[PDB]
């Protein structure tokens, strides 16, 4: 049950059972800085509105 990075510097949230990967979300507005981060098992495909980047590591995002 991996950890995803939320509050700086390191502060993290615990991924739910069955989930592994950590993702961050971008907006067509703010590409530079991601707007949401969390856990998921399967990395969500990119949308027109928001972009998804996942990692198989702890506190990447």
């Amino acid at each position: 049950m991996l950890k995803c990075n939320k509050l700086v510097p390191i502060a993290y949230k615990t991924c739910p059972e069955g989930k592994n990967l950590c993702y961050k979300m971008f907006m067509m507005s703010d590409l530079t800085i991601p707007v949401k981060r969390g856990c998921i098992d399967v990395c969500p495909k990119n949308s027109l509105l928001v972009k998804y980047v996942c990692c198989n590591t702890d506190r990447c995002n």
